[PDB]
DNA sequence: TAGT
DNA sequence: AGT
DNA sequence: TAG
DNA sequence: TAGT
DNA sequence: TAGT
DNA sequence: AGT
DNA sequence: TAG
DNA sequence: TAGT
């Protein structure tokens, strides 16, 4: 996720 | 940071 | 830092 | 001393 | 006293 | 002086 | 009473 | 935010 | 450096 | 850590 | 070469 | 499978 907490996604 | 981007800190 | 130049940390 | 712990002396 |  |  |  |  |  |  |  |  993110980032953070990429995307999702990418 | 954070976490993220701890604290800081810890 | 150190001492000197504490830890870190503490 | 050192610095630190100038010199001595300077 | 000097001088990180 | 030495996130 | 940092050295 | 810390602790010679 | 410690510490999602 | 966060199909 | 995350912060 | 993916991409601070």
């Amino acid at each position: 996720t993110x980032p953070g907490v990429t995307x999702p996604g990418v």
